[PDB]
């Protein structure tokens, strides 16, 4: 079974990310200790809990389950016991998140090459959504770059399966959630759906248009619209209330108007009057070929 990863031959060489509930290690996989193993990516959990290893378990699952260009490549499971630990193996994406790569790289990194990024994003999630996955963690940090040419959908933490009777999954956190990026719904009624999925591309499409610009960030946008002398549980009251109204992120430097109007698309209050995976797709390669030959 090439799936079973035996932990004595996985060699750690650097942790990549950490999360709440978990870290994302660079490992080599060697099992003929010749150091001609490949290097390998390892999603492991923090907390010994039997309700964060069980979501950990149907996460591997939802991964297992997925086969598509734009979501990165599942390897395998490494075991150590009998109620064990447990390890995710995924294939190891050299150019770091695209929040990373794009920061990095923002003088190389044209509008064209900015859309063909968002078009694989697209036609990942409605890959993601025909399976009735809802990913709830959309945003740069959780994109991988394969190559210059290539971005894959890279962590599915939150990532929920739909009830077969609903459109929606109703879910709670216990701690820190991306707030930024969350649809209104999710805020007020804890309510995901593909729609919210929608509501975060329009702010992973923001991301890219600001070129990560720390003081032009969701958070920090959002924080000066509302009064940076805000509290805590205020800044989701405020927070609802400001998109309630109408406000939103402005239109990033340089973006053009057909780009932001996707975004402000993503962006509507009504759940139902949001564009489809699939659509957006359609318009972003539509506006690529305009800006192309
Ligand atoms: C609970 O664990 C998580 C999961 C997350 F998605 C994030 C989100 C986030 O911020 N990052 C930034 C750093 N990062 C990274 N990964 C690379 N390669 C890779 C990752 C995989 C699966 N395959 N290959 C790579 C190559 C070069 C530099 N990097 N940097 C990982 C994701 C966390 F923070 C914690």
């Amino acid at each position: 079974d090439p799936t079973q990863f035996e932990e004595r031959h996985l060699k750690f060489l650097q942790q990549l990310g950490k999360g709440n509930f978990g870290s994302v290690e660079m490992c080599r996989y060697d099992p003929l200790q010749d150091n001609t193993g490949e290097v390998v990516a390892v999603k492991k959990l923090q907390h010994s809990t039997e309700e964060h290893l069980r979501d950990f378990e149907r996460e591997i699952e939802i991964l297992k389950s997925l086969q598509h260009d734009n979501i990165v490549k599942y390897k395998g499971v490494c075991y150590s016991a009998g109620r064990r630990n447990l390890k995710l193996i995924m294939e190891y994406l050299p150019y770091g998140s695209l929040r990373d790569y794009l920061q990095k790289h923002k003088e190389r990194i044209d509008h064209i090459k900015l859309l063909q990024y968002t078009s694989q994003i697209c036609k990942g999630m409605e890959y993601l959504g025909t399976k009735r996955y809802i990913h709830r963690d959309l945003a740069t940090r959780n994109i991988l770059v394969e190559n210059e040419n290539r971005v894959k959908i890279g962590d599915f933490g939150l990532t929920k399966v739909l009830p077969q009777d609903k459109e929606y999954y109703k879910v709670k956190e216990p701690g820190e959630s991306p707030i930024f990026w969350y649809a209104p719904e999710s805020l007020t009624e804890s309510k995901f759906s593909v729609a919210s999925d929608v509501w975060s591309f329009g702010v992973v499409l923001y991301e890219l248009f600001t070129y990560i610009e720390k003081s032009k960030s969701p958070p920090a946008e959002f924080m000066r619209m509302i009064g940076n002398d805000k509290q805590g549980q205020m800044i989701v009251f405020h927070l609802i209330e400001l998109l309630k109204n109408n406000g939103r992120l402005p239109r990033p430097d340089g973006c053009p108007d057909e780009i932001y109007m996707i975004m402000t698309e993503c962006w509507n209050n009504n759940v139902n009057q949001r564009p489809s995976f699939r659509d957006l797709a359609l318009r972003v390669d539509q506006i690529r070929d305009n800006m192309a030959g």
